[PDB]
RNA sequence: UUUUUUUUUUUUUUUUUUUUUUUUUUUUUUUUUUUUUUUUUUUUUUUUUUUUUUUUUUUUUUUUUUUUUUUUUUUUUUUUUUUU
């Protein structure tokens, strides 16, 4: 649920969303994995 | 035709209970660390006219039958007798 929120966020900001940390973003703390740990972590599972 | 029966007799107020006694702020985490140009192949080579047959020969008038012969009037019964 919380990735499906955050991929209508990423359309709703625009075209700054890709360079979000070279632009140091606010929005991109929420982005980052920690509100997400255990999801992310199955990712990286099947990633690696 | 008609012959029975066909008023009434109880009971019918009330007696409980009905406030309250707990809990009810907070103490975590929450940036990032990869990869991400390309390396082949990619014209064509065959074949592709024609050779047969394709008139006709039979039959195809007719021969029977086809009027008629019966029957075809009638002959019974057909008021009433209780109760109410």
């Amino acid at each position: 649920n919380t990735i499906k929120g955050l991929m209508l966020l990423y359309r709703e900001i625009g075209p700054r969303a890709p360079y979000m940390v070279l632009l140091e973003e606010s929005i991109q703390t929420k982005f980052a994995p920690g509100g997400y740990p255990l999801l992310w972590s199955f990712a990286m599972g099947v990633a690696t």
